[PDB]
């Protein structure tokens, strides 16, 4: 496959529905050698055995709001890949009580702090805690949504931590880059993950997108993951500082609906 | 003038310099009333003598950083302006070690988290504040920068900082826009202030800009304001939601050097 | 007013309702001196009449499909206005066939032609034929459409044409700049005038943007026209190269529709 | 390859340097089956060589400035493909005076419709006339160039004919989504090709972008090619009506080496 030869770092697999499960299919079909890491001590079992059907024993604790569980974990990593070419970040998170009604009556500080701390640092002090063990044509790949270029019901502060994030893939694209590192994004189109339950009136998301959107259909796991695989492997080599849309063409139409 | 019948507080005056006393000064050539607020009591004295050449006595202390603080300098507010017509946000922050060199190796958890509260958390605080004081017709500014669009050299984790804020000016004008609240923003070119001093190498961002715009000269807090006051006025009120450059036709060109 | 001490000739007024009219009405009532053309002798009257309520006897007639029509339109305006100070390009046109049904099944050789050159080509053409009539301080202006940001039912060709004519804005203020002229256009929201009704099913898309526009109704000729009215004056004097949404903010929300 | 049994039409190969000849090698690389066209009988001997080493002995003739030409060809190709999976559309042209110099300048009204027909029109010309041969799964491509978005010194009314052809990119993908048809763009950074050395002062622009590129090189036709591949086969199922930059960051950056 076009990933023999790379090592890729996979983050945020919760459940078979995941998009970061559908992510290292894709990559383990085309030859990559993988590595896990898992939120907390209730995911354990759950991703070793992802893991271990998938040829991998590399499974490690991490939890992005701790710096010092992000250092412990790379140097624990570091005893079996000294280097190693990249990692997907697949994470994000807002206090549930955000995420209703209107906008301006339901932010708060304390949630605006922590939405913009999961969801956008986490990428940037991954990378700091790893910039030395990355090799020359390494990639490194995390997650939007529309809602950082368009106001969104519901979507509400997440939609400002997914623009800082998208802001984040451009300053460390210019910043990594003349070592030997790309960085991108995809803003995926909506998929039915764990996640995905928390968004109020997700379902109505859903039904309307596939009616207008010039596909036809919603995009899949395995869309999204095709993608991701190309996007750190070789075949990417031009494409750097990039937010890449895999929604069917949601975004680059109006008013189909009559 | 076309300010005529309204009522506008100003926020970050700082020295003649500052963008806020470019747009204060155009707001009350145009007719505006005006309110002045003040971040700590080193300002007090230069902001009190600002206000009254312009004609107002309305001068109230405020740091964004606290809840209480806003709540507070509203509530004095409320004793004379019971209602009025919106406010300019003219305030930004990050710690002096985030806005120089390399990007990720300058960035922290804690740098991040204090720019995005002062830089973007703090426009929709104040709104939220303030929300049951505003008339119909009311309209809201901040300021912006181009550092929110491209990866710019120092800049750092302020272009973050912005993007999460110019997302926050959409996501705020879809929420108050049914009550008939405009929310807008003016990306400005770049000017000398006391704030600007503290980028690196600001003075060369200056001189390049200068060259290569096509207006063949850089934006001045007389241009930012005449603006500034236009967003602000009735004059305005098909414009809601959008990020107005006003740096002199710099963004959209490339290449000029050549 | 604002454009006290400015000559500025507009195009484009067909009747009452036109957004060029609006735009007349606007800058009369700040201060401007203003000279107007006419397509054909079909709309000579009404345009004599227009002119002569807003204070004006020159009127000319100009098809911009001819460089000799402009040519001597700009020779005869030179007898009263030797210097002026910029125009306002409100024209727009693609054959009936075009606006209809499937835009790949619809669109031809000869309506793409004819569609670009008369909604995109006529504005750099009118430039060059006034290039050195124009006054240190000048200001160009044009109208555009989401349409050609986005793809929209029916729209079809024009998107396209609309497209070629925002690049055309930028190519012309990087040009023009240097010698002291600004370029920009406005991007309106829908707003029922004569050439709206070629526009297949125009009443479906006036009401769906009404209900989901952040400001909660349409925009109106005299919302654009003050919009026009500040472009084209020295207040705007540090925009140039912009394309400015005037349509509530339809454009920057997404899903609204609950 | 992820191209097997995909049959896909190449247009645009006019040396070795071409983009279209990195992209060829890269299909043929990853299994697609290869038809190629030539301009005009110059250039068909060269290009009968070249396919044969590909495999290939599918070669015809094509002007897309001529409906009969393109017209012809396909009834032709579907000699041999009666049904097939796309094609690739690699083609621009504009009179050479018109990329020389000041911008107004230099733009005609015969210079503008000639860039634009070509460059642009032609795109959807070739997509009508073999709507009914394409499978479901299909995916068309054409190449676009940064002065769609930016006004950049002498590529001149080029960038209006791009931006017109990114617009055609989004209104085709629009039409023909329902069908099970794709359209992208790949948008490349500056590579010396024979058209690339008829834009005055190319081996300045290419230098400056090599400079300040985040990964500090310019792309190659293999880079291109790679990315080209990708978007036209079913790993980019969930891919529409989008302008992927292929062109190493130098987009999303600015005043780098300052
Ligand atoms: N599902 C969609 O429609 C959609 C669309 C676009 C983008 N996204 C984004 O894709 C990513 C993946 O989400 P998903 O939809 O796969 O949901 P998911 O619930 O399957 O995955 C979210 C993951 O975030 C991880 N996470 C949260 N906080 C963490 C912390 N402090 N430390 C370590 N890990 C933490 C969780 O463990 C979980 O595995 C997110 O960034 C989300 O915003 C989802
Ligand atoms: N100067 C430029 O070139 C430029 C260009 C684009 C945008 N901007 C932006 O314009 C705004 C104004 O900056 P300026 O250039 O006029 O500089 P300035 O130093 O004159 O003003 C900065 C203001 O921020 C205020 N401030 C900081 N922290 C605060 C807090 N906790 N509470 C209350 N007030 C606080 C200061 O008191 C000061 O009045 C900022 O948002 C800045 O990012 C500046
Ligand atoms: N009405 C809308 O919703 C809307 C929204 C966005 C943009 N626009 C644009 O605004 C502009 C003004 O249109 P309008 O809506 O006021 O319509 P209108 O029918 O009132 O005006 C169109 C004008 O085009 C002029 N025109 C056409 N061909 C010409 C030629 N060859 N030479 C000289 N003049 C010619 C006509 O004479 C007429 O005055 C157009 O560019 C249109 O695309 C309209
Ligand atoms: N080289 C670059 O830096 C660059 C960067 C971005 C985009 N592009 C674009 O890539 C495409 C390919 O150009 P290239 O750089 O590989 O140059 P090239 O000179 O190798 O190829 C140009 C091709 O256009 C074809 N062509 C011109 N007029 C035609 C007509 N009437 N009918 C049929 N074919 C015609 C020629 O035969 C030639 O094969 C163009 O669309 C160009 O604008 C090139
Ligand atoms: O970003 C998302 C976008 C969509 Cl359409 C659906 C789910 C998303 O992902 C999240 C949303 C909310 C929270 Cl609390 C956590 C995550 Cl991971
Ligand atoms: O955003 C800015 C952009 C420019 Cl070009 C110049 C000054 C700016 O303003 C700031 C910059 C840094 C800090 Cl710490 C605080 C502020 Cl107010
Ligand atoms: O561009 C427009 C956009 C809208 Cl929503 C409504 C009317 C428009 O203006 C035109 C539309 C079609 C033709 Cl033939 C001519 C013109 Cl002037
Ligand atoms: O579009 C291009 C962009 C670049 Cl940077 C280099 C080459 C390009 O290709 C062309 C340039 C000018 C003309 Cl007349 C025709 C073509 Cl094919
Ligand atoms: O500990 C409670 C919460 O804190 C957050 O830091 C985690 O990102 C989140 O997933 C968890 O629900
Ligand atoms: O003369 C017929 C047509 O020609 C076009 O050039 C004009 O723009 C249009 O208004 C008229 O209908
Ligand atoms: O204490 C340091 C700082 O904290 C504040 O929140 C900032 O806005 C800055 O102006 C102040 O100096
Ligand atoms: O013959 C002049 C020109 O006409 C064509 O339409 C072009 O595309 C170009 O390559 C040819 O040189």
């Amino acid at each position: 496959g076009f990933l023999s030869g790379k090592r890729i770092l996979v983050t945020g697999v919760a459940s078979k529905l995941s998009i970061a499960y559908g992510i290292a299919q894709a990559m383990h079909r085309e030859g990559a050698e993988l590595a896990f890491t898992y939120q907390n001590d209730k995911l354990k079992g759950r991703v070793e055995e992802f893991a271990a059907q998938l040829g991998s024993d590399i499974v490690l604790q991490c939890d992005v709001a701790e710096d010092a569980s992000i250092d412990t974990m790379f140097a624990e990593l570091g005893k079996v890949w000294p280097k190693f070419d990249g990692f997907v970040h697949s994470i994000g998170f807002a206090p549930g009580d955000q995420l209703d009604g209107d906008y301006v009556n339901a932010v708060t500080r304390e949630g605006f702090k922590i939405a913009h701390d999961i969801s956008s640092y986490s990428f940037v002090a991954m990378a700091k805690a790893c910039r030395s063990m990355l090799n020359p044509g390494s990639a490194l790949l995390t997650l939007s949504y529309l809602g950082a270029e368009r106001a969104i019901p519901n979507y509400n502060v997440m939609g400002l931590a997914k623009a800082s994030l998208e802001a984040n893939v451009r300053y460390m694209a210019n910043a990594m880059g003349p070592e030997g590192v790309r960085v991108n994004a995809i803003s995926a189109g909506p998929i039915r993950t764990l996640a995905a339950s928390g968004i109020k009136d997700f379902r109505k998301m859903l039904a309307h997108c596939e009616a207008v959107t010039p596909i036809r259909r919603t995009v899949t796991i395995e869309d999204v993951g095709n993608s991701a695989a190309f996007l750190c492997s070789d075949l990417s080599a031009g494409i750097s500082g990039e937010v890449v849309h895999v929604d069917g063409g949601f975004s680059i139409a109006a008013m189909n609906e009559l």
